[PDB]
């Protein structure tokens, strides 16, 4: 009944600490002012957006792989191996209806993470690890990212 | 547990019908890619954002008035007089921390509307009229709008 809006500018390769943690019922949107579907190969990821716990855990890892023409969703505890990785085929098909810019939205449904690309829901990822998101990262493969060098992030917390 | 993201482009003087209504717990954000605090005089509104019911009622009317250096919040049923109007003093003060662009967010707390300019909450408006938002309008006074000619609107519905 007293929500909050937080805006962050995330440079590729950076990680920002949220001034307000993202928990169940809260939202996180990533804004890209560019879209490059014919950028190049990722090592292996061209672009990755991560929601991380205060322990360094990867609550949610989102990776776009142009050469493998896929999107990967996974998670993992700090200094531990990668877990069960879901995947969505065909990158470009999710960005249909873009036009030089993209929006990725993550809904934290407590026990799941709903990921939306613009207006299209791509997956209802089931949380392999639980907790509140206290920081986010935007990692890219040198010069072959599908998003702008700077990605804006708006978080809507205090909902439920 | 199955929310939706809808993106609308609203041209000044236009009104769009939402593909999904905005109800209690839902969110609506307005994106302006320009900010003009020394634009001119409004007749009397330089810029107005409205959330309208399916009956044409003005659930929430938001008006920026440079010359009167104020922001007005009000409501009204169709073909009825304007109601009790709240107001926030000093426009520019709410946009501090902008930099050529702005975003307004309206949280529908069921019995209230929380309005946020960027990251600053400006008012906790109490609904004089209740209902679901089925459409939004962006009205301007000829050439003196504080926002770009086209404002982007992203709605987040199906939350609660
Ligand atoms: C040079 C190197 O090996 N570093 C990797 C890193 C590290 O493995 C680690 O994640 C560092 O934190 O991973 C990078 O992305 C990985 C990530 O996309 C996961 C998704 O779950 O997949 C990894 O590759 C998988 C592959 O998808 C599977 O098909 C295969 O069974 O196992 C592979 C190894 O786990 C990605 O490597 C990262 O930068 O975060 C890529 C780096 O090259
Ligand atoms: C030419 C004309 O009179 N049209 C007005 C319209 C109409 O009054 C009506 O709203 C059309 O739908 O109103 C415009 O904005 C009004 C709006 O900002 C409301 C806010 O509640 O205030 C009106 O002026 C008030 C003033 O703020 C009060 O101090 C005063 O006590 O009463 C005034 C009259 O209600 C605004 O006119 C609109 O375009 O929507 C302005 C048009 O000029």
């Amino acid at each position: 009944t007293t929500s909050a809006v937080n805006i962050y500018n995330i440079s590729a390769g950076a990680s920002v600490d949220l001034a307000a943690p993202v928990t169940t019922g809260d939202i996180v949107t990533f804004f890209s002012s560019a879209l490059n579907l014919s950028a190049g190969a990722g090592s292996p990821n061209n672009t990755a957006l991560n929601l991380l716990s205060e322990n360094g855990a990867y609550l949610l890892h989102i990776a776009f792989r142009l050469q493998e023409n896929v999107i990967v969703f996974n998670s993992r505890q700090p200094n531990a191996p990668w877990l069960v990785e879901q995947r969505v085929s065909n990158v470009a098909n999710q960005f249909i209806g873009s036009g030089g810019k993209a929006m990725v939205t993550v809904f934290d449904h407590g026990d799941k993470y709903q990921v939306v690309i613009n207006e299209k829901t791509v997956i209802q990822y089931t949380k392999q690890i639980s907790g509140t998101t206290s920081s986010l990262s935007y990692n890219s493969t040198e010069g072959t990212s599908i998003f702008s060098t700077v990605v804006e992030a708006v978080t809507y917390t205090g909902l439920a």
